[PDB]
This record gives structure tokens, C-alpha cells and sequence, in this order.
């Protein structure tokens, strides 16, 4: 009596939800859809690859359509020895954890607030100080509570033995800059720092690239144990292809173009930690001093094959598509106050920004955003449009966590700040808003970061600012703009 | 010839699906969208902002539409001093670690199982006799195993030095009750509570609001490192308007009515936690006593800016929006057998229930909705329309797993049920079921609590249970109703 | 010999998993699944999926 | 008392099965059968009979 009385209780008001409803949940309706199938193809670069150069693959054209991309990197082991029981020591010089340039740049912050005879102080005696120190200076800046010494002492348990290993998230910092080409213009860019950025704030809980970019979250460990063997790395390059199968990159409607992959690599220098600054870095299966020729990668495409109705028709007539194009502004920063001078252009989507200290750098943590002993950089950020408060200053926090939970799919474990203007800026095929940037005389990013950031031993530390751009790719009698 | 063979293997079945298929997956296709833009503006409450008092804001008209509204909370950092050593010693009181009232509610429930002299025992004796006796006690009621006493031994690594620190989730904590007002009416209301449910149930996997609202998972030394400085906190208001574009808060559509958010604090006494029953509490920049003016807070809302024909369009004929509200029904504990009657009307979407030891709210331990040694505080329930069992008995995880499994993004974390009539409860513009709780002369939520739940020590537990309705709001002649 | 690994430090591999110094038996992991060897969906006696 | 049975003499109920004074193990009366749980004859994918 009660479930048919609820079905019978219905108003003028259920009429705009229910009265003549075009879908039921009790009956599945599917549609049909054309036969296609896809492949996947590993392809060798045409140049050499090797470490600090760039090299390119001209992609083939084993299918109709182009989906996924995937740069395959091949990595050797790594095992040390002794530069005393080597019969050729001269290497390049690597980042050693015996000469931490990143906790030296911390120490020279607090060195005006240590008290006391420092230069004679016992080591263990140093370490109580620059705690003390550290206190001192972060209550006179912050007017931060002092935190128990014991409390500031974590020991990283190093293990006390010698190793080497491949930096955090190696499969990106290898990408220095990657370029996609289709008959000699450049489509799109994407750099090391921004996919890193893309993965912290659209890596899908669950789907997180760690292995396969060679990621432990910052545990040094794991990274020792995954460097003491050959290490296979997929790397997905997220061009506007790659995002949704109906962008897929019609190879059919291009057929007068080469489309290539131009990758600049990173030096072999920034790519490897060691536990002392004395040892020689071998590859561990070739017992050989490794070398800028050790680095091995290939193209890994998948290919989508078409039903010959569907081919005929994509060639004929594969008209226009909506792509994402990124444009970076890249800056030193030697102040606590920075404005950025946004000369992006196009629908501009949303940006990103973030700051990397010189000493996380020089240290070979090259995903380290984080500011002076691991704070935020930022204090605040403002938006201008030609001299207009677009965004009014607002707290790191809410550019970082806010806009994230506003509109992405992860909130970043590194400082990452965000700003977009589309509800959807991870929808691939749905404008959902943007600012055209062609159409600003100026678009300023005005920072206010923590104090003696860019100062001294930080001099020289840098600012990334990436923005996504709506453009139109035209396919037209074979060719494609 | 085994691809092509594919395609034109085909038959009746087939015809179903893609016989004159109006989709590929080799094109992609795009919808043009109207201009606009968004804008996020902080604004200051309308009263003053404090512990335990009401304050209320009305929200500017600095926009067309309002999408998203957070609650910008600053709270100061924490410091201690010895009671002794300050010239004003008078505070209100807070909860304790020296008094750990939930452990001595644990304790007292197992007394009647201690063998042997508890009274004269020393200290370590004694913390044997309460493990033996919890086995013994565990035996009895549940038919429990014995765990080994060194299991049950888990000291907590409680630092050795004297901490304050605000309560976990603390950003949910001090909102104890938000209301959304349009023209003086009541549109919704939330619950700190609710809101801690309503995350722990939609809280999407790497967009957990744990940093923007003061929450580490119950790390009591992640609470004290945070609340050593000044916290900002971004509470999002998860209001109808904020969970989709399309219900996006049309102000152009209301201009005659005033929009508010009312805000009930907290108590300053519930906010806090300190190691030892015996110090003072204090401001840490300012050096004096906490006290109840040192609450700030303001109200982060994200503006839509349209086009003049939108805007105009929107002005003419806003029309209705459907709705969810929240409803309450609070009920306290004192017996094992606990009937909720559910007075709630309209259309009921699911509801959620919990319970909370009075233990655990003195302890300051606000969302732990354990019951007793941490066990499930719920045996089994059934939930009964006109005394008729819409749901059978069922075991509480059932109501916690299978009912978050079925129709919720997550599982919660804490002993957290729901119940769900709808198909998709989470999506806020298309209804999948409801039931007419208006049409029902009696809903009743019938529980089976463990044993000794409100009794002696726990007289006064806590039982929430929060219900999603549909209703309609209407826009007419510059009106909201 | 087989994957041409670097050595680990020997005290890296002695990694003793802390098991309790008393009795004990359980379920093995995933019990819910282990359990279920085969289930077969079938309507008038024909098998629909396995 | 169950069903007005007349008793039979206890020496005809002690039937002795004469088993033999050594170790053995034997397949199932009508093994062949038992082996044989379900079976299935299908064509074209559909059971046609089971």
C-alpha cells in the first residue's frame, strides 16, 4: 500500500522531473558502435639517444590513428667503488649526501641566530645549537612556538653502506623538453616540471605514475634498491591525443606530414645521488664508468585500425579538432617579491606555478618546491589584468589546496599552486571556460615569498609558470595546422 | 584479411549496436559554450566571529551566479605555560592526556573482570591486571580469542615535553551548526557532524580534505606540529549550488532577497587538548591566555560572471532548481536498545547514522564514533516504515561497507552507516530514487548496540542521524522562495 | 648470475617480519574470495556466467 | 515401536560382512558413474542437454 501510494503521490512539480520520462533503470539500452582495434608498437629513435643531447623519432605509420604515447627508457644499474681502486676516475661530478648543499643553504639561514662558540662546538654539540638556532629564527619570523630539539633531530636512517641511485621521478627529469612536430611546426611542448605538475594535481588516486616513472615519494631507500638493476620505464606524454580516444590523431588526414618527437635529455650529471662525494659511479652489469651513452629509449605508440567505411570517411572529411596547447614562462628569482609577466597567449584554461629553491636543485631534488627547511615559498599570491585585480592577494594555501579541490582530481604533495577560469579544465572536449590572454595588454603574477627566499645561497632560484591554451588543429586534403 | 574479416562478420545481433551509428571513436566532436568567468572574493563577517557565539555574513552581490563558498578560518598557534608561572592562571578547563576520561570509561566497563589486589598493585601491575581483565571481559561478551597482554600494550609514543593542540578535523569542529538564508528563510542547514560524514563518505580518493580542514587521521603528533603556528583552514560549505554548475546560486534571479550564512562556533573549551591537566593555554605570537575573541574567520565565495544575454536570459526566466536539504534527528544514548523515530519529510534521498560515546566528546575526541575499546558501537539494524521492516536486521557492516560500496564514492573510515533509496544519492541533478518520508505516519530506525553502550560512564552517548531530501527552490520576479 | 644485480647489503635482506612470540592461527588474506573456488549464475538451468 | 515390526532373532541380525584380515583401498561402488558429477553436451556454445 505504501510503494503504490508513493508512486501515486505525484504533483505539478514531479511532472518537470517524471511526465513523459526517456529513461528507465530497469531495462539496459547500449548503443552500436563501429569495429576498430588498436596496437601497440615500440619504435627506436632515429638519432642517437643519449644523456644532454636532444634527439628525435619520426613516428611511423602503422595505423589510421595515433592514441597513446608512451617514451619506454631504459636505465643501466648503478653500482660505486672507491675512486682510489679505479684505473680511470675521472667521471663527471654527481650530488653526494656526504656534501648536502640543500641542508649547508637551511644552516646559513639560522647561522645569525645561533648563540654560542659554534666554530669549536663538538658536532653533536653544532646539531643541539642549529636546532636551537632553528627556533630562534623561526619564532622572530614567524612567530612560530619552539619546538621540542628532540623533535627537530630526525635521523634519516641512511644505511651504512656506499651507493648511487637515480633521482625521484627520474622517467621526468629525464624529459628535459619534449616537442610534438607534425611537418615541421611544433604542435605542443611539455617540459619535466610541468609533467610532474600535471601528475600531482590530474594523477587519479589509484593511477598514480610511481613506478612507471620511477617515483617513491621522496624515500630514499627504494630508490637504492630500484637503482642497483636495470630499471624499464613507460613515461606517458599527455598530449591532446592521448586524453580522449575522439581526439585520437588522425594519421589518415595527415598523410603529406612527418609527425615527430623531438626530446631534449637531461644531463647525466643532475640524473644520479651518491652516498659520498669520492665515489666513481659504475654501470652495474658493464663494470664501466657510466657515460652519456648509457641512456636507452624508445617511442611505445598505440595504433588504432579503422573499418575501411570509417577510414574513408576520416579521410575525406577529418575537419577540425579542439587541442590544449601549454606555454611556459620560466624566471630567476633572487627576492622575497616577484611579479611575472604572463605573456601567454590564446583562451588560456588555467596556469600553474611554483618555485624550486637553487640548493634543492644543486642537491638533485629536482620535484622539491618546497621553501627554506621545508615551508611554503609562497606567502601570497595576486592576479592582474592590465593593472586590475583579477584575483585579489590571496594566501599560498588557497592557490595550492583550494583551487585543486575546485577543480582537479588530486591535490598536490608538493607545493604546486593553481589557478583555472574553466570548470573543467581536465575535460579534453568540453570548454567549460577561459581567459584569452591574445586579447591583455598585460597579465601579471604578483608573489609575495617567504622571507630570504632568492637570498644568498639561494640566489638564483627559480619560478616555472605553465599555462593551458585552447587551439584549433585543421586537417585538410592530407595536410594538418 | 582478419581485421576486414572482423568487420564484416556482422550479423542481426549486431545491428542493435551499430547499425547507423551515431558516434566514432576516430573524430572528435565539441559543443560551443557561452562566455564567462570566475572570480574568487574573500569577504569579512557581517558580526563579530568567536568561540561558542553565533555570527552570520551577508554574502555581496560581486557576481551573476555563486558556485563554490568556503569558510576561511584562522586559528593562532598554540604554546603552554605552567600554570604556575603565569600571573592570570584563570582559563576555561580542557581536555587532558594526564586524564584520559574515554580510557578510564574503558577501564571502569572491565572492572568487574580485574582478578587479584587492583588497588594496592603498582603502576605496571596494574596495566597487566586491565589487559587480562579486558581479555577475560572480551571472552564473556563477544566470544573473543584472547589477544597476547603484549599486544594490547600499545604505548603511544607521547612526546616528553608539554604540548596544546587543536582537535582533529578542528576546521568541521568549530562550525557546529551553518545555515544558508535567502530573503530571512532557512534554505539549508549542516552540521559539523554531517559535514565529517558527508567526507567521509564522498570524499574522493586523493581529494581528501585533510590539510584545508585540520585533519591527520588521528596522528596526535601531526595535531601538535600544526598547531604551533598560525593554521589557515578552507572549509568547503557543501551546499546544492556548490556541487554542479548547472545549480550554481542565480544572484541576478534573487536581487530583492538578502543571502546569508549564519555560523554557530564551537566553544573554545571543546577545540583544544593539552598533555597535562595543570597548564595554561596561550596565544603563541601574543603571549596571553587563549580566550574566545581570537577566532577569525571570513567567507571565501567563487563568483560567475556571464555574458549580457545569459545574465539577461537568467534575469527573465531563472525558473526553479531542485534542491537537496539536510535534516537532523539528535537523540541521546543511555541503553543497548535505541529506537530513532525520524520525523523528517519530503522526499528522502538516504540518510546516514552514527554514534558517540560520551567519553570520546570529553576526551575532545569530537569524530571518533568508536564504541567501546574501539569496537563497532552498533550490533545490528532495522529500519521500519508503519511498523512494517523496510529493512530486515541486518549487521552494522552492512549499513558501514555494503551501503557505501553500493551508492557512496568511499567507505568510511569511523563507524559511519548509510542508507541509501536512491540509485546515485551523490549526483546532484539527476534524482534516482527516493522515499516520501512527508506520506509515512511513523519512520523508525531501530539499533542494537554492544553491550553496556550508555550505560554508567557513558550515560548521555550520542545518537546522529541526518537525512538528503529533495525540494524545489523558485526564482520569480526577482525573488527566491 | 641470472639478472646481473648489484649486490645488497646483507642486513638489507634480513628483513625479520616481527611475529608474535605466542599461537595463533587465522584466515588466510582475502578469505572472502578464497573461499569462493567457483560461482555460476544460472537461469533454468542454463549456466548465464562463471 | 516405529513400525509394529515382529523381532527378528539377534543371531540373523549379526550378519558378519566377512572383510578380509588385510590393508586395502578400493574405488567407489560404480565408480565410473560417480567420476562423472555433471556433464554437458554443448553446440555452438548453448548446453544442449545435462
Amino acid at each position: 500500500a505504501g510503494s503504490l501510494t508513493q508512486l501515486l503521490a505525484t504533483g505539478s512539480m514531479d511532472a518537470a522531473l517524471t511526465q513523459n520520462a526517456t529513461r528507465t533503470f530497469w531495462k539496459s539500452s547500449y548503443q552500436k558502435h563501429s569495429l576498430f582495434a588498436l596496437e601497440s608498437i615500440n619504435q627506436p629513435f632515429t638519432t642517437q639517444v643519449q644523456f644532454g643531447a636532444e634527439s628525435h623519432i619520426t613516428v611511423n605509420r602503422q595505423g589510421d590513428l595515433l592514441s597513446w604515447m608512451y617514451l619506454k627508457i631504459v636505465l643501466p644499474g648503478l653500482k660505486v667503488q672507491n675512486q682510489a681502486d679505479t684505473v680511470q676516475p675521472t667521471q663527471q661530478s654527481f650530488a653526494s649526501l656526504d656534501n648536502d648543499v640543500a641542508a649547508q643553504a637551511d644552516v646559513s639561514h639560522v647561522l645569525p641566530y645561533i648563540e654560542g662558540a659554534y666554530t669549536e662546538a663538538s658536532l653533536n654539540t653544532k646539531e643541539q645549537l642549529i636546532a636551537e638556532a632553528k627556533n630562534s629564527y623561526e619564532a622572530a619570523k614567524y612567530n612560530a612556538a619552539p619546538l621540542p630539539v628532540a623533535a627537530q633531530m630526525q635521523s634519516t636512517e641512511m644505511p651504512d653502506f656506499d651507493y648511487a641511485y637515480w633521482t625521484e621521478a627520474i622517467g621526468f627529469h629525464l624529459i628535459k623538453r619534449a616537442e610534438f612536430k607534425v611537418g615541421g611546426a611544433t604542435i605542443d611542448t611539455i617540459w619535466s616540471e610541468l609533467l610532474f605538475a600535471m601528475e600531482e594535481l590530474m594523477g587519479r588516486a589509484g593511477r598514480r605514475l610511481t613506478e612507471t616513472i620511477g617515483r617513491t615519494l621522496r624515500r630514499p631507500t627504494e630508490l637504492m634498491k630500484a637503482s642497483r638493476q636495470e630499471q624499464i620505464l613507460y613515461v606517458p606524454l599527455p598530449w591532446y591525443f592521448t586524453k580522449h580516444p575522439s581526439l585520437a590523431f588522425p594519421l589518415v588526414a595527415a598523410t603529406y606530414h612527418n609527425i615527430q618527437l623531438w626530446v631534449q635529455w637531461a644531463q647525466l650529471n643532475s640524473c644520479i645521488i651518491k652516498s659520498r662525494s669520492n665515489l666513481v659511479v659504475l654501470h652495474a652489469e658493464r663494470n664501466v664508468p657510466i657515460s652519456d651513452d648509457h641512456l636507452r629509449a624508445s617511442l611505445e605508440c598505440t595504433y588504432v585500425h579503422l573499418e575501411a567505411a570509417e577510414r574513408d570517411a576520416l579521410t575525406a572529411n577529418a575537419g577540425t579538432q579542439l587541442i590544449v596547447q601549454h606555454q611556459a614562462h620560466l624566471q630567476q628569482v633572487s627576492s622575497n617579491n616577484v611579479t611575472a609577466r604572463l605573456n601567454f597567449n590564446f583562451p588560456v584554461l588555467e596556469f600553474y606555478y611554483f618555485l624550486r629553491r637553487k640548493a634543492n636543485k644543486d642537491a638533485g631534488d629536482h620535484f622539491n618546491f618546497s621553501g627554506i627547511g621545508g615551508r611554503d615559498p609562497v606567502v601570497s599570491a595576486e592576479l592582474l589584468f592590465n593593472n586590475t585585480a583579477r584575483v585579489t592577494q590571496k594566501p599560498a594555501v588557497w592557490w595550492r589546496a583550494v583551487q585543486a579541490l575546485q577543480f582537479h582530481s588530486s591535490a598536490p604533495l608538493t607545493n604546486i599552486y593553481s589557478y583555472s577560469f574553466s570548470l573543467s579544465p581536465e575535460d579534453p572536449i568540453t570548454p567549460s571556460g577561459s581567459a584569452n590572454f591574445s586579447r591583455l595588454d598585460s597579465v601579471e603574477l604578483a608573489l609575495t615569498l617567504q622571507d630570504d627566499f632568492g637570498a644568498a645561497h639561494d640566489a638564483n632560484s627559480e619560478l616555472f609558470v605553465f599555462a593551458r591554451s585552447y587551439n584549433i588543429l585543421k586537417f585538410t586534403n592530407g595536410l594538418a595546422g
